């Protein structure tokens, strides 16, 4: 996350870190047994770490649970990143508490202008590489589709939306992929892609979760 702040230990209780020997992506806990992340974060051998603040220090509030199965969306296109969403089931149910809570799925889609909270342990430099060990947060608004599409001509689909600042300066970055974009108490997006980080007129692009609620609900109930 570039131009963001340190969230605070366990202030984004639904935030998860996907680990395969090291942190490689973020995710969101939707209930005691399931996590939603981005399909381009699919790996074999995932351990989910909940209650994390510093990913390099076990401070007492963590739960490290291995995944039993992963389901990438049926229509995921790794070339265009369309339908970039995946569900991960936990081998054991997590214990929800103050530090580990699930986030609600949306009932409707959010409007341009809505302020959201984006979080993750990704790179914090646009021009440079600095990986933080504690969770970073960023408040950013949803941009109108017209400004999202002008920035990425022929690349945005109905399953994506942009959020951020066209002036640049603030944005999600690599290492944040799969993480949450929460607006008005609902999970509205998943960190998917962007052009470099925090560049002017290059906002980040997010998977539009309101379009997959039925798929999520049906898939988790049958697995
Ligand atoms: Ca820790
Ligand atoms: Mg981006
Ligand atoms: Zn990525």
């Amino acid at each position: 996350i570039v131009g963001g702040y340190t969230c605070g230990a366990n202030t984004v209780p639904y935030q998860v870190s996907l680990n395969s020997g090291y942190h490689f992506c973020g995710g969101s806990l939707i209930n005691s047994q399931w996590v939603v992340s981005a399909a381009h974060c699919y790996k074999s051998g995932i351990q989910v770490r909940l209650g994390e603040d510093n990913i390099n220090v076990v401070e007492g509030n963590e739960q490290f649970i291995s995944a039993s199965k992963s389901i990438v969306h049926p229509s995921y296109n790794s070339n265009t990143l369309n339908n970039d969403i995946m569900l991960i089931k936990l081998k054991s149910a997590a214990s929800l508490n103050s530090r580990v809570a699930s986030i609600s799925l949306p009932t409707s889609c959010a409007s341009a202008g809505t302020q959201c909270l984006i979080s993750g342990w990704g790179n914090t430099k646009s021009s440079g590489t600095s990986y933080p060990d504690v969770l970073k947060c960023l408040k950013a608004p949803i941009l109108s589709d017209s400004s999202c599409k002008s920035a990425y001509p022929g690349q945005i689909t109905s399953n994506m939306f942009c959020a951020g600042y066209l002036e640049g300066g603030k944005d999600s970055c690599q290492g944040d992929s799969g993480g949450p974009v929460v607006c008005s108490g609902k999970l509205q997006g998943i960190v998917s892609w962007g052009s470099g980080c925090a560049q002017k007129n290059k906002p980040g692009v997010y998977t539009k979760v309101c379009n997959y609620v039925s798929w999520i609900k049906q898939t988790i109930a049958s697995n």
